[PDB]
């Protein structure tokens, strides 16, 4: 669905995730969001409005990031991304996520 | 589980999810929910109380559908579903909706 | 993640999700939680505060367990572990809940 969506508006309709910008990139399992004074990593395991592997190497390390899932959000500084999890610090604790939990990933400019 | 459950009384039994109904078939990812007025294929990844590959060829397109979540509902004109996802009209706009957080996709008879 | 944190404590954020314990054991899907008056295999897929392929056979058959979910908990008599589910007698009713809901299955030592 979202290969040929790059320059497409995209939006989270969760009222919680407050997302809305524009594809610019799209890997297998997860897309780049463009929102202007941040950048998201979309799942492609999502609820997604629309109107190469994967694209977490683009989140910076030890940055402030929000972590939306479909129930709520973590945020934290982003410790890891690993193959199968993100690892992100709130407190002096590690916060692990599944990355199918991990609705999307956004990270200020 | 649900390979020899066929003529069972099944529903859902999260609240905001209105399926009481029959199994009438099932497939290798799903089940097909006869719910008198309407027909839904339910998820295997879902929570079901009960007393080939796919169903989803059985959901009429352009109709309007009730795409349940664990934690909401998308009502909209059913656009397509292709391997991994279901896209409805919501306004003027698709929402996609990757099949694992499909729960259930109701429609009337 | 979690092959090298045998002995550090384990915690769930998710405020409806009471599990406060030290990781004990780790399997492929999932890990082992001494919670001290209780046990919990805890599903690789969730969301964890830290400070061979599966546990579920630790978990006794016919003993009231609660299984935890995102957005709620099912609590009744287990019945079974399957390959891909669990199931739980509510009432005289079975409920299925697919394994990759399964946050987290904890019993009363």
């Amino acid at each position: 669905f979202f290969t040929n969506k790059i320059g497409c508006n995209v939006s989270s309709p969760l009222k919680h995730v407050d997302i809305v910008g524009e594809i610019v990139e799209e890997a297998v399992y997860n897309f780049l969001i463009d929102a202007g004074d941040k950048m998201c990593v979309g799942n492609k395991i999502g609820v997604w409005k629309v109107s190469r592997k994967s694209l977490y190497a683009k989140v910076p390390k030890g940055i402030g990031v929000t972590v939306y899932l479909a129930n709520g959000r973590v945020q934290g500084r982003l410790i890891d991304i690993g193959v199968y999890e993100v690892l992100v610090e709130e407190v002096g604790d590690i916060i692990y996520i599944h990355k199918d939990l991990v609705y999307a990933l956004c990270w200020p400019k």
